[PDB]
């Protein structure tokens, strides 16, 4: 049916290609590849926000980190232009959502606490949200390397879409805090060429990418019609066959995102 066409593109670009958008009162529920596992990579920067979020007040956002140039090891636009001040805990909420800062990533980790940098703390925070599958267990840019077939720090396109619904759409977090992760998510500066590409102008789009090894590119997403109905899209895909330094393919999501706006118009 609409799945000829994802294997259609798989076989174009050289992928493994999984989607989920949950179904909605009004819509069917688009589902390939959804339960098998694909890597986080930078998709967890938008939950781990939220996690920070979840669990301090607001006033936290205040609160001054400061670290050294032993600490700066991914890629970290923001982080080291400002090694000499230090940022605030909620400068860095903006660094990790808009530009997707490595280093931001693993501070944010550190300020969860717990057993191996917070990793354990962040899993289960998902859990919480009723999410059982998904996992993290190592720190950037670690997270991004792991082998294919390794279950370590993956995740599933229904498992992520379900609880992103849940933090923007839904009952997640209280609206104060709610507002603060939608607006940067709003102003990403990272996913121009991805699912914001394959959808209509007058379509409103937030989303939080993510690039790894094995030609792996993702990509998350609310996305608002132009008479306001919201959808959820969950957006995944590697190049495992390609080897260890496989290109990705960005063109890939742009288009497979197309195909989910004409069942939903």
């Amino acid at each position: 049916d609409l799945a000829d066409r994802f294997a259609e593109l798989e076989r174009r670009y050289d992928a493994r290609l999984g989607v989920y958008v949950p179904a909605t009162g009004t819509t069917a529920a688009i589902e390939y590849r959804a339960d098998e596992r694909f890597a986080f990579c930078s998709t967890f920067k938008a939950p781990l926000v939220a996690a920070v979020l979840h669990q301090n007040p607001l006033t936290h956002l205040d609160k001054l980190i400061t670290y050294t140039s032993d600490d700066i090891r991914s890629i970290s636009p923001v982080a080291q232009q400002h090694v000499q001040t230090g940022m605030t805990i909620g400068q860095l909420c903006d660094a990790a959502i808009r530009y997707s800062d490595g280093t931001a990533a693993n501070l944010l980790l550190a300020d969860l606490g717990g057993p191996g940098g917070g990793t354990a703390a962040f899993t289960g925070y998902l859990r919480s949200l009723g999410d059982t599958v998904s996992r993290l267990d190592a720190e950037e840019p670690e997270l991004n390397r792991d082998p294919p077939g390794d279950e370590r720090d993956t995740t599933t396109p229904h498992a992520i879409a379900l609880v992103l619904q849940q933090l923007v759409l839904g009952n997640a977090l209280p609206p104060d805090k709610r507002a603060l992760l939608t607006d940067w998510m709003a102003r990403n500066t990272t996913g121009a060429k991805r699912i914001r590409a394959g959808f209509p102008a007058d379509w409103k789009v937030i989303d939080k990418t993510g690039t790894g090894d094995y030609g792996r590119a993702n990509d998350i997403a609310v996305v608002w019609s132009p008479t306001g109905v919201p959808y959820v899209v969950a957006v995944m895909s590697d190049r495992a066959g390609g080897g260890y330094d496989a290109e990705p393919r960005e063109a890939l999501l742009a288009e497979a995102a197309t195909c989910v706006a004409g069942v939903l118009a």
